[PDB]
């Protein structure tokens, strides 16, 4: 059988593609006269699967789509401190306004608008770094998150440096303040190779994957970046990406995403894709007129939305037995706070202790939340409680004849647990032991 | 044993209660009397449990923090099409500026805005709405999620309304607009009389859990709000609930969050918690202090984050068993697009036609993709696949000897699914039988 995202974007491909509105980046010629008849889209799923259609393997550069990579790269590199000195995290148009540095943080307002990223380049491999590094530096984060070797069109860059004077501009205003301390036409030529690198819709998709998942790669299973920094770029994205129009973005799509002139889109959302649009004509704002309009088709078709929660919940807990005496607890997925908390739910919800719960609330008060808590499972189901409901039932009629002296934790089921996850479930454990309960953890591979 | 996060947050009522700057709001001598040593928190889970700390009991005026429930209401009343005409989705600061209507909108920014709040409230029930049915319908809509009736504190009322003379103000410029079409002073009453709704750090935390949850009441599973229209309200919270350190706020801290100058902070993190804080003193811009200090703590110590994802993934597909000709497939948690995919994917994984698949990707490309590959089971749990990857195991070496003729899917670990998971869902199966594949769907409670 054949997959059925594949062909949802075909006809994607095909509906939006009966019409072709807006133009081309008319500054340079190079983007003026590319064929504007052109449009492929990519899909790279979390666990390494890759859904594509139409132009999807036409190479185009990434212009202001390489932004979160080095915003990212940069971050890596000299730590928040040092990027933040220099970086705001405020949305703003394009348009500059010099009083954005005159304020005491005297830095431009985020790493999405060109003001933001040349300041994001200088920092880009350490004070002593050179011209030559920095640039290899920024091919280099990008070609780590597409998995392959990625080239600078020196064709594109040279039209671009023949017209490169908002830049200088910027640049110039930046030393002015002393955002950048090398020189304006180094910096601006560095930032202009960057947004030369050669990339297809479907190394976006990858590369967005990347930060979707946290930093892993979706391809290897490796760690490309910290969680952490991976969350600041698609955080920036979302409130900045799409500048002044973000918030309405926010709304009717929820998509982290950033477009560049060349017709490219890149999208990342947390958990659940990475996003690769190419089209080469752009509306009245500058972004992929398409490629904007298909991120809106997969978030309404999808229910693809950074508001629309997709959770693990109390699926972290697989089943709760109660054989006798002891009781067999299962967990997995991949547990974070939402799973933990479950999970902690779960040993709390046996008799391991004089059961004298704070139910919260009053029964009193909500007659109706006592009633909808009776039918333990139903109210599981309807809200998304896995099998973390099983505990109570373990600790239910079986108590009756019989106390728990023995709890069993296996983990061979779980995929993998975060520090917060690690934490709560281990005070868990070492909880329910000071109630005189023994507790075995079965973890083949030692992921505790 | 008792639950730790309870714990927790008591650690955290300690801790950020060592100190208690800002001040409590001095416009009305109700609110610059109120005692300012109080401190509480509550967390309540999608669940349906509710883990607290400190004064999350004592009682107080919601204030803005209503903003989101009335937008909420008024979305379901009027439908999306008549509340956009009178109110956008645009970030901005409190301070008002005419050339806000002046657009060709001619509407308010964004809900979350007193302005914005005043064409919301008097868009509330209809056009032929009386004073009276909307106020109810502020009240009514707040009390169906907090899950009791609530009570306008008259006492503030007064003393608010003796001192309405900027939001008067508001009011008659949008009745200019057209954006009113009630007098001033009505509208202007019946949302101070909204604000001056009576809830705890407890009420705040359940009613954020139903907007988190995407409409759906963690006490009792019962559907309160459209999905689309909790996906609304959230969105907006987060781009403009701190409206001009939104963007700061979305990145140092993740949580959709909205505040009252009574002290009060709500929360409502989609698939994962809603949480009400409560603290008195506010800071230099308007917000409580402790409150949204408390927000960044969570969020931190938790990595409680809108881009930290946390989805079910490959682990929709609880297990792969190739018992001999035919093949067991078990789904599990709460099925949407993330689920559904993987799903998808175990079925393609099964050889049930000329298995010519498209890798996506070459081969000879991308070695290191191959090796990763290879072995599966590690690849899936460095990302996150679940069981998935138990599908190709079943078409592996034990296709080498015997066909798959029939395929059985297992719906009774499954809480529920979504349009998008059970149109995904159905079309899989309907692929496999277009192969000479015997279907057989076991869903107890007929869920697909």
């Amino acid at each position: 059988m054949r997959h059925p995202i594949p062909d949802y974007l075909a006809s994607l491909v095909t509906e939006l593609g009966a019409v072709n509105p807006g133009e081309t980046a008319q500054y340079i010629p190079v983007l003026a006269e590319a064929d504007p008849d052109r449009f492929g889209i990519a899909l790279a799923t979390p666990t390494g699967r890759l859904h594509c259609a139409g132009d999807a393997d036409v190479e185009f550069t990434i212009q202001s789509a390489s932004k979160p990579f080095t915003y990212a790269a940069a971050l890596v590199d000299r730590g928040f401190a040092a990027v933040d000195r220099q970086v705001g995290l405020n949305p703003s148009g394009e348009a500059f306004n010099e009083l954005s540095l005159e304020a005491e943080s005297h830095r431009p307002d985020n790493a999405m608008i060109n003001a933001g990223a040349l300041a994001v380049h200088q920092l880009l491999v350490g004070p002593e770094a050179s011209r030559k590094e920095r640039l290899d530096r920024a091919v280099e984060i990008m070609s780590l998150l597409a998995g392959r070797r990625l080239s600078v069109d020196w064709e594109t860059y040279e039209s671009e440096m023949a017209v490169s004077d908002r830049n200088l501009s910027l640049a110039h205003m930046l030393r002015s303040y002393g955002v950048l301390q090398d020189s304006a036409e180094e910096i601006v030529a560095g930032y202009v190779a960057q947004c030369a690198v050669l990339v297809t819709v479907k190394d976006l998709a990858v590369m967005g994957a990347c930060l979707a998942t946290g930093g892993i790669h979706p391809m290897t299973g490796e760690r490309m970046l910290p969680s952490i920094v991976a969350r600041r770029v698609v955080s920036v994205m979302t409130s900045s990406g799409m500048y002044d129009a973000a918030g309405q973005w926010l709304a009717d799509v929820g998509i982290p995403a950033k477009s560049g002139v060349a017709g490219g889109v890149l999208g990342a959302l947390p958990g659940r894709v990475g996003i690769g649009v190419f089209s080469p004509r752009l509306d009245e704002v500058g972004n992929s007129a398409r490629g904007v309009l298909a991120c809106r088709r997969l978030s309404e078709d999808f229910r693809l939305h950074l508001m629309d929660g997709d959770s693990l919940g109390g699926t972290a807990v697989r089943f709760v037995e109660r054989e006798g005496d002891r009781v067999f607890l299962h967990l997995q997925g991949v547990i974070r706070f939402g799973g933990a908390e479950a999970v902690l739910d779960a040993l709390t919800d046996l008799r391991t202790g004089a059961e004298k719960p704070g139910t919260g609330w009053d029964a009193a008060v909500y007659p109706r939340w006592q009633e909808a808590a009776a039918d333990r499972a139903a109210l599981s189901a309807a809200t998304g409680g896995g099998a973390v409901h099983e505990a109570a039932a373990a600790a239910a009629r079986d108590e009756n004849d019989g106390p728990i002296r023995t709890v069993v934790l296996n983990l061979a089921r779980v995929d993998r647990i975060d520090d917060v996850g690690r934490r709560l479930i281990a005070e868990g454990v070492r909880r329910l032991q000071a109630d005189g309960v023994r507790v075995e953890v079965e973890d083949p591979e030692r992921i505790l």
